[PDB]
This record gives C-alpha cells, sequence and structure tokens, in this order.
DNA sequence: CGGCAGTACTG
DNA sequence: CAGTACC
DNA sequence: GCCG
C-alpha cells in the first residue's frame, strides 16, 4: 500500500541496524510495519502523525518522499554500510565485530577468509554463508523435526517434540527449525541432550555445533541425498511446567512477543520464555518485585490471564 | 528523562 | 564482563 | 527513532 514509502525507509533502518544504533533501527522498524498494515495511502503530515509509530521526525521524512519522490538522507549513508551488512550476515559476527573488521581494512569475505581471526562460530557461519541466507520449504522443516523426534522418542517415547518458529505460524518457507522438547512427567526431560545429539551426529545429520548448552542447542544439519543445503537447527528443552510459555515465545513472531511484553507491563505483570509473572514491581523499570509465577498449562491461559482473546499461531505473524 | 525484555552461551 | 543470538 |  505504501511500498513507495517503506522501501526508502528500509534502507535507513538497515543502515542504522548494522552501524549499532539499535534503538533508532527499532523505531524505523516499527514505523515501517505500521505503514504496511495501514488501510490506505498516506497523504498528509497530520495523517502521518495519525498512525502509532510515526512521529514528527518520520512524518517529515514521509512528507518529503511524498512531494519530491525520494529521501534527502539516503544520499548520505556512509559507504561502509554494505560491507558492514556483508560482515554482520556471518552468523556469530554482530555490529561490533563487523565495525572492527572494517576499521582493520577488511572489505570482502575473501579478506575475512584469508586474514581475519574468527571464532569457532564465525568460521561455521562463513562456511555456510550462502546456505544460512536461504529459507527452506516448510516440507523440509517437517523432515527435520521428524528426524529429531524419531531420535528423541527412540530414547523415551513419552518425549514431546514440537517445531515452533515460522513453521508453527504456518509460513510456506522457514529460515530455520526451532524444535521444543519436554516431558509430561516433569523430570524425563533432563540430561536428554548428550544421547540425543550423539544420535543425530550418528546419522551425519548434524554437521556443525554452534552452541551446546545445558538447555539449548544451536547447530547445523543436512538431510541425506543430492540437492540438499545446510540448515540451521535449534533444539530447546524445557520442564513441562514452562511448556506453554516456551511454546508461545519460540513460536513468535518477535514483534508479537514484543507487543505481548508491553501489554503485560501495563497490567503489572511480565512475560518471558519461562513464565508469566504477576505483581511485578516497577519504579517503568523493574525494581522492587520480581513477583509470582502464574500457572499457565496452555497458551490459552497466558492470553486469558492477560485479558486477551486467544490467537492461534498463524495470526501471530506480525 | 529514559524504557523500548530476558535469557542463555562463548571466551 | 562484552558480544551475540533466540522469538 | 517513538512515546509516556
Ligand atoms: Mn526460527
Ligand atoms: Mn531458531
Ligand atoms: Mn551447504
Ligand atoms: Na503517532
Ligand atoms: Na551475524
Ligand atoms: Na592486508
Amino acid at each position: 500500500h505504501n511500498l513507495h514509502i517503506t522501501e526508502k525507509l528500509e534502507v535507513l533502518a538497515k543502515a542504522y541496524s548494522v552501524q549499532g544504533d539499535k534503538w533508532r533501527a527499532l523505531g524505523y522498524a516499527k514505523a515501517i510495519n505500521a505503514l504496511k498494515s495501514f488501510h490506505k495511502p498516506v497523504t498528509s503530515y497530520q495523517e502521518a502523525c495519525s498512525i502509532p509509530g510515526i512521529g514528527k521526525r518520520m512524518a517529515e521524512k514521509i512528507i518529503e518522499i511524498l512531494e519530491s519522490g525520494h529521501l534527502r538522507k539516503l544520499d548520505h549513508i556512509s559507504e561502509s554500510v554494505p560491507v558492514l551488512e556483508l560482515f554482520s550476515n556471518i552468523w556469530g559476527a554482530g555490529t561490533k565485530t563487523a565495525q572492527m573488521w572494517y576499521q582493520q581494512g577488511f572489505r570482502s569475505l575473501e579478506d575475512i577468509r584469508s586474514q581475519a581471526s574468527l571464532t569457532t562460530q564465525q568460521a561455521i557461519g562463513l562456511k555456510h554463508y550462502s546456505d544460512f541466507l536461504e529459507r527452506m520449504p516448510r516440507e523440509e522443516a517437517t523432515e527435520i523435526e521428524q528426524t529429531v523426534q524419531k531420535a528423541a522418542q527412540a530414547f523415551n517415547s513419552g518425549l514431546l517434540c514440537v517445531a515452533c518458529g515460522s513453521y508453527r505460524r504456518g509460513k510456506a518457507t522457514c529460515g530455520d527449525v526451532d524444535v521444543l522438547i519436554t516431558h509430561p512427567d516433569g523430570r524425563s526431560h533432563r540430561g536428554i541432550f548428550s544421547r540425543l545429539l550423539d544420535s543425530l551426529r550418528q546419522e551425519g545429520f548434524l554437521t556443525d555445533d554452534l552452541v551446546k548448552g545445558e538447555t539449548k542447542y544451536l547447530g547445523v544439519c543436512r538431510l541425506p541425498g543430492p540437492g540438499r543445503r545446510h540448515r540451521r537447527l535449534d533444539i530447546i528443552v524445557v520442564p513441562y511446567s514452562e511448556f506453554a510459555c516456551a511454546l508461545l515465545y519460540f513460536t513468535g513472531s518477535a514483534h508479537f512477543n514484543r507487543s505481548m511484553r508491553a501489554l503485560a507491563k501495563t497490567k503489572g505483570m511480565s512475560l518471558s520464555e519461562h513464565a508469566l509473572s504477576t505483581a511485578v514491581v516497577r519504579n517503568h523499570g523493574a525494581k522492587v518485585g520480581p513477583g509470582r509465577v502464574l500457572p499457565t498449562p496452555t497458551e490459552k491461559d497466558v492470553f486469558r490471564l492477560l485479558g486477551l482473546p486467544y490467537r492461534e499461531p498463524a495470526e501471530r505473524d506480525w
């Protein structure tokens, strides 16, 4: 509806993001989405001010693109931004690493490969640079989840395994697979990793490990046969009591969780991947009270306790 | 003026 | 700890 | 960057 406006703003948002100004990048991001969801084409400064997420400064910017057809600030983005974006698209390298490499004279991934000191994670991200920028067909996400489930249920058939992320939101393609594991007995879930990961690495399924935590694993897998790409895989294990909140957080979207956290704050509660907590004490900064974990056996309970109508995963793709 | 989320890893 | 990543 |  307003792609002539948003396309110019996305350049700025990206530039701010890779340069480290995360809060400005956040503001642009929210305004950009408010633009798409709006009912009609923006046409007035006062109209711009009408929408939540667009303030004076960006009303001006939208006001400028309206008349002349382009943005004055776009012509003054530093020449380093494309290189910073190139570097920060390496998994494990963020804005701080990208800017240091740029300062030290690196300008290409060839420079990085030949002359850069890289962490174990960054070497893996570099090796899979192209693969990790590709989304996968959701039917491939299914094969990966069932691969993990078969290996987990081989140890204990009681284990519950669910792919969340964009997959659970019903999207046709996925950037990764987020697999959540628990057990109804409330104790069978612990210590599962050691045996499960070694099993999945028994297949050649797991190809690289990025993070091997006590509760979270992030790595790389590849299904068998020709024409297969390396895919990002996350495996999270949670106690059954935190299943609902974990289900909700890892299903997303990130903007949806962001909106849920703000709503919770207006009601003196907090919402994390572990629990919905009440009677939280804030000075708007959490201060004189963590609070009590409210019981949430289902995602429906989280919505209910927040006074919201339940939304199934597909309507959370914000 | 200052929050805009917390949580877990890595080294 | 700073940095990065997860939704 | 926005907003209270
Ligand atoms: Mn995901
Ligand atoms: Mn993921
Ligand atoms: Mn590959
Ligand atoms: Na507004
Ligand atoms: Na990165
Ligand atoms: Na050199």
